[PDB]
């Protein structure tokens, strides 16, 4: 039985959901616009 | 001796120099802009 994983005040699950320890990366990314007025 | 090819009227040399036989054939490549108002 894995109940191991579950929401509950005195369980490591619950201690992931309220603070997730693993960083998380966002790359943001863009585009030019190379003959603006051109599309005008 | 190679003397068969000389500009002599009465030769089979001159008479590829003085009218080709073999055609020319010339491909005009082009440039098109793109972002003309940019450039300026
Ligand atoms: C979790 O830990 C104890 C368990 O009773 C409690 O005092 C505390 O307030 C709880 N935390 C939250 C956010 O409910
Ligand atoms: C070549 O051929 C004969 C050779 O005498 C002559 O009558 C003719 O005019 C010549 N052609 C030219 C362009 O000189």
């Amino acid at each position: 039985i894995e109940k191991k994983i579950v929401l509950r005040n005195g369980t490591e699950a619950f201690d992931s959901w309220e603070k997730p320890p693993l960083p998380v990366y966002t790359q943001f990314y863009f585009f030019n616009v190379t003959n603006p007025e051109e599309i005008l």
